[PDB]
């Protein structure tokens, strides 16, 4: 029975990554309803999924530490390509300080909550895993969210490891969840009605869009042709085609709006609609608003008011 | 006879009954002083003491025990409450209705109130008599509850009749309709602290004596559906839309009854976005706010609000 | 040069005002965006300059304790009566602030809850001058910086007058000083910006338009709205300025400065929504404040700001 590794447990199997504190804190970033695949399974070590590989991940002021396990390889540390891969998946490329700093000179609201909640960025994450992780988060709570996708991966996607009493399954490709008793096996796992969105935009990506690879053209294209294409997909309103757009195809300015914003906005801001009334046009509305106050990278300074606002 | 005091839990052990009550089904330090009733004091820590009818309580709580005392009088011997007194209580705190079948049913129509309502588990709605509710309701207008607390003692004192003494308080029962309306009641009131309503309590007493009759009428609109009663309320002077609200919410069995001001409107705006679909508060606004909060909540939205209102207080 | 003087360390030094905490708490006043010219060296003791001399304070739950430094200019000594009586006038003491707490909570049950834990905020008596730049430079700019803005203002403008410690103090620049044809290249070195143009053009303006540092006291004299309506016909002095300036140096009470922050509370916690299709809006704002506060407005909104900064 192979078990979660600690920083101070086999510290001959850790590779670090020069992160301040600032820049990236695990903590307000893994759990906080963007992936649904991090759990603190010890005190400040975080294991989850990416790609075909398991993690764990913990930090320090100054460093980001992360070990991978591979019954495959012999046990060793990260590789190169592998690190390369995290620091894409955090998008560290991208100063968090400088992008906090402007967003601060424009909203004296951000200014203040911001002081408390410092490194909370953007994950880019698999389009596939985005979208099914979206679908099922209507009408939804983090910790149903999770439970979905966990049962939603262990009953579909391939078996990588276990580590303690924790199976960790890939996540499935669209063929799997295409299938015709699909629906039926997702209903049993407790999806109710995201059942059918799950089986039926499996179906669509593959017969109506070409497979994975639509996705990947999504990532490349403006991101107002992106939303339109996603909308078109069983389950996929404004809001998940928004969620997507920012966590999946690289649209930073992308707003995700529900009445929870629209709280916020109203709440925080002074926000009323320029119009009649949450409708669509008064969403997008919202979605403008914002993207005009933030700039181009609007989506990142509404991940830390929601991280901020979940505590 | 022998000096009386407050009891305590270790003061008198055998002169306790207790009735099964889920510190989560009843938080007693969120009801009592909540600006329901007014009448109830927490003369030692975690001990409640106040009027019902014509008997005064001691109540204090565990967590699956709500623990209760009577006071019955100097004349009586002292004993326990009787089965019929544990029912009164039942009535009063209307127990049969489930807190944790209404709380989960608002969370699952109120994302707001899921976030309040964890750290305020245990608020529920007394059930008061019609008379007292009103009358201590009519001097509510513009005052805060500690002020109120003390018009309805000294009120209660000089109309009410002396029940028992308990350490150095003096409890009197509730006046009577006739006793409120003789000609003099406005001059006490008057000199007391209650202002020209002190006329409208003289007044909608004198008026319910007049044409009602008296407490018939106020047990008929406790069986008359929200509709007519809130009307029938409104004629006596004195009596707005809100006092009307509280009343119907808090004596007249209108679960569904909101009572609407200025604090209602201010979280409504804050917390749900609210803003009238009509001129930029005023009746027809405020009547708007009340059906809002109905159409969300469901039958027990005068409940729900009294889980926020007891939350922000 | 010299030392920064605590209340335990040099007691000789010290003079003392009677004057309960619940009338003043200095941390919550000296650096809450009125002055930006204290910082509290060592705990408890904070110290800044008034008029041409530095000043160290401290507290106890029923006095104001004061130590000032005249410079090596004369021997070392305790604050006079006269230094005293300026440090009363300063702190507004005659003022009773349990009085204004007592009426603000009996007519706004917001201001009853924020109030509770923000006692002892009052509101300083400002020197015009001072005031009038420090707020100049005040548009799109925090507390933090503003304070470094007229730290490098007045090393670069001020007249010189002690040591103490690392720290080198300096009084407020005179408008002649701040109206000279080099003054803006300085002030945009020391990182002013757009500010730089604002203060030159407004220290020159008053100077020769209307006669000299005199025309700012006739402002303090006059009514709210000549005051107001005075202000706003200066370089980089829009009606939020004016009004910062009026409540904070002009003894006009009723003065609420109004911007997109003040807009966020009023909206928030009033739910107040304009009766309009921004500046008459603003102004409406600032009469639902005096109509809802009364007189003292302004020192109400000091409270909910020293509070929503904490
Ligand atoms: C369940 C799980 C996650 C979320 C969620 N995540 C945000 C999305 C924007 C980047 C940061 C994370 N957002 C929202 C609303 C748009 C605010 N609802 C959810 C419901
Ligand atoms: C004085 C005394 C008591 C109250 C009061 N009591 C509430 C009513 C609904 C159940 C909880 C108690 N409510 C209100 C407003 C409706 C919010 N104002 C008062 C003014
Ligand atoms: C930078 C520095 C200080 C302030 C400030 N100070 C207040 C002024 C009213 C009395 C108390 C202090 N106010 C405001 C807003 C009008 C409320 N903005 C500022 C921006
Ligand atoms: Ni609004």
């Amino acid at each position: 029975h192979m078990r979660h590794r600690t920083l101070s447990s086999s510290p001959a199997l850790w590779a670090s990554i020069p992160c301040p504190r600032s820049e990236l804190r695990l903590d307000l970033v893994l759990a906080s309803g963007q992936s649904f695949r991090w759990k603190e399974q010890s005190p400040a070590h975080w294991s989850g999924v990416l790609a075909d590989q398991v993690w764990t991940l913990t930090q320090t002021e100054d460093q980001l530490y992360c070990t991978v396990y591979r019954d495959d390889s012999q046990v060793s540390r990260p590789t190169l390509e592998e690190l390369e891969t995290l620091h894409k998946y955090f998008q560290l490329d991208v100063s968090l300080a400088q992008l906090y700093s402007h967003w601060a000179s424009v909203d004296s609201h951000f200014q203040r909550v911001a002081q408390k909640f410092q490194g909370v960025r953007l994950l880019r994450q698999d389009p596939t895993e985005c979208l099914f992780s979206f679908i099922c988060s209507s009408n939804n709570n983090i910790a149903r969210i999770t439970g979905m996708v966990e049962r939603l991966c262990q009953a579909f996607g391939p078996r990588l490891i276990q580590l303690d009493d924790v199976t960790y399954h890939g996540f499935p490709n669209l063929h799997a969840l295409a299938g015709p008793e699909a629906e039926t096996h997702l209903r049993k796992l407790g999806l109710g009605y995201r059942a059918r969105y799950v089986r039926a935009s499996a179906k669509a990506i593959l017969e109506e869009q070409g497979g994975p690879a639509w996705l990947q053209q999504l990532r490349v294209a403006p991101y107002e042709e992106a939303h339109k294409a996603l909308c078109t997909l069983p389950g996929v309103g404004a809001k998940v085609a928004d969620c997507i757009c920012l966590m999946a195809l690289d649209k930073p300015q992308a707003v995700p709006v529900d009445v929870h914003v629209w709280q916020i906005a109203h709440r925080d801001y002074g926000w009323h609609p320029k119009t009649s009334q949450p409708s669509p046009l008064a969403n997008k509305e919202l979605g403008n608003f914002f993207r005009n106050l933030w700039g181009p990278y609007a989506g990142w300074a509404q991940a830390v008011l929601f991280s901020a606002d979940l505590r």
